[PDB]
């Protein structure tokens, strides 16, 4: 069956693990060690296609930089997560965008921009500013809450659709 290798990246504390575990296990985790990096796999149906998602929940630095380069080269699509109450996490998106393109040595890399924690009242990044950044990259932007599940399926399924568009060229 078709497999899609997805990689979730973003600053520590933005909800990468919470988003991934909501997609896979359908519950919100209040506490998950920020240093744990692991992969999950789930069979889903997306637009009538039965497919396997293989998702890497990243945790930042690796023992050796060759490990980072390896998962970036093998990953097919990237979910670039910031938190709407953490401006620094939004500014760090520039770094992840650049680093992924550099390792892949490609200008066209399937990517979706995710603004997580949309259930919280505190917001430092308004939607407009994130839409402006996504428009500059030519990629979709989705606001999510790993707590309420709002937008979670859409974020991951939209990324799969971006991969499919990249592949048909
Ligand atoms: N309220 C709220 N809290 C969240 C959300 N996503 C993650 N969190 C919390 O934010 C903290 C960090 O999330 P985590 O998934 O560990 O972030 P990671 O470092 O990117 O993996 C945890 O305390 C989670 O409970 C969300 O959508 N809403
Ligand atoms: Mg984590």
């Amino acid at each position: 069956m078709t497999e899609y290798k997805l990689v979730v990246v973003g600053a520590c504390g933005v909800g990468k693990s919470a988003l991934t575990i909501q997609l896979i296990q359908n519950h919100f985790v209040d506490e998950y060690d920020p240093t744990i990096e692991d992969s999950y796999r789930k069979q889903v149906v997306i637009d009538g296609e039965t497919c396997l998602l293989d998702i890497l929940d990243t945790a930042g630095q690796e023992e050796y930089s060759a490990m980072r380069d390896q998962y970036m080269r093998t990953g097919e699509g990237f979910l670039c997560v910031f938190a709407i109450n953490n401006t620094k996490s939004f500014e760090d998106i520039h770094h992840y965008r650049e680093q992924i393109k550099r390792v892949k040595d490609s200008e066209d890399v399937p990517m979706v921009l995710v603004g997580n924690k949309c259930d919280l009242p505190s917001r430092t990044v308004d939607t407009k500013q994130a839409q402006d950044l996504a428009r500059s990259y030519g990629i979709p932007f989705i606001e999510t809450s790993a707590k309420t599940r709002q937008g979670v399926d859409d974020a991951f399924y939209t990324l799969v659709r971006e991969i499919r568009k990249h592949k048909e060229k």
